């Protein structure tokens, strides 16, 4: 629960990157650094200080799942927590990401409180 946690926001929308930055900035969370795409989060996540990566299920280039699927078999960032972002839950997305092992899931569009939680939660089943 470190203030100074660097997060790495993964989106492509640019948009949605700024809300999730003003929304992490709102819970005291200011070290936020974005990507654009899998692959675009990987060449940052390998320059390496990351804490937590928030990511967005379906991007081009390198979606969600195949993003936490490759910092998992990556020896470094095999255990940074992601969590899962999404317009829609799906029982069947939720279970592949489950076993990629995805942090955890916030449906979009979601507000502090919520996105509180959910790092809340996540920052405890870590024992963190
Ligand atoms: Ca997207």
């Amino acid at each position: 629960a470190d203030k100074e946690l660097k997060f790495l926001v993964v989106d492509d929308f640019s948009t949605m990157r700024r809300i999730v930055r003003n929304l992490l900035k709102e819970l005291g969370f200011n070290n936020v650094e974005e990507a654009e795409d899998g692959v675009d989060a990987l060449n940052k996540l390998q320059a390496g200080g990351y804490g937590f990566v928030i990511s967005d299920w379906n991007m081009p280039n390198m979606d969600g799942l195949e993003l936490l699927k490759t910092i998992r078999a990556d020896g470094a960032m095999s255990a940074l927590p992601v969590l899962m972002v999404t317009a829609e839950a799906k029982k069947e997305n939720i279970i592949a990401a489950a076993q990629a092992g995805a942090s955890g899931w916030v449906v979009k569009p979601f507000t502090a409180a919520t996105l509180e939680e959910k790092l809340n939660k996540i920052f405890e089943k870590l024992g963190m």
